[PDB]
């Protein structure tokens, strides 16, 4: 762990004045101070781990003073809008109330991730069980951040009729009889209330020994393929 240089100054380069302050507060190394390499690179993990910035590097230089070591900095934009693609329960209006309070200051990445978590719990509480927004957030140098969801769209509602074993078997009762007890059809988002509703309204038909529901991924990978496996009960 050799060796070890004594600083004369610290400067912070291209940060806003909020922030600069910040900066200088979360670095161990000051004006008077021994540092290594090590050090330097914690400082500018320090700085990083603050979420404001896209980018630190440390440099050392010989000034009239002696070392001067300059942080330079680059923060992430000050964030004017959040738009989100591949939604239709989540409307672009809750994503605009979920972030009215980070909008107009600089966007801070471990902020945007609470917003995400408020946009899955929104999914979550309200029974869309497969909904989450995915990938990584895009942030563009003008202040617009564009993130993604994959709300859990069904594509199609397959029923797979089995015998008691569990393998392949005749179906004797028309698609109309099933289809017309379900809610959860073709291009509605799924949602964990809906299908126990519509399970139940199958359990009222008294046709049924089981009725499982599986589901695979569609053709679109984030979307959902709804199987219905179903035992009927005999002659």
């Amino acid at each position: 762990d050799e060796p070890k240089v004594l600083i004369a100054e610290v400067v912070v380069e291209g940060a806003t004045p909020e922030l600069e302050q910040l900066v200088y507060q979360v670095i161990s190394t000051r004006p008077g101070s021994t540092t290594t390499r090590t050090q330097l690179q914690q400082d500018t993990n320090a700085i990083f781990a603050t979420g404001f910035f896209a980018d630190v590097n440390a440099v050392p230089r010989d000034t009239p003073l002696g070392v001067r070591i300059t942080f330079v900095v680059r923060p992430y934009p000050v964030l004017r809008a959040v738009q989100v693609a591949g939604n239709q329960v989540l409307t672009q209006e809750k994503v605009n109330e979920i972030f009215a309070p980070q909008i107009g200051r600089t966007l801070n990445l471990r902020e945007l991730q609470a917003g995400i978590e408020k946009i899955n719990t929104f999914y979550r509480d309200n029974g869309y069980i497969l909904g989450q927004v995915v990938g990584t957030p895009q942030v563009d140098p003008d202040g617009v951040v564009t993130l993604q969801v994959a709300e859990g769209v069904v594509e199609q509602v397959t029923y797979r009729f089995l015998n008691k074993e569990g393998e392949p078997t005749k179906q004797r009762t028309r698609d109309f009889v099933i289809s017309r007890e379900m809610d959860t059809q073709p291009g509605v988002v799924l949602n964990q209330k809906t299908v126990q509703a519509d399970l139940r309204r199958l359990f009222e038909l008294g046709l049924f020994e089981d009725v499982q529901v599986a589901l695979e991924p569609g053709q679109n990978p984030r979307r959902v393929n709804l199987i219905l496996n179903i035992k009927e009960r005999n002659t």
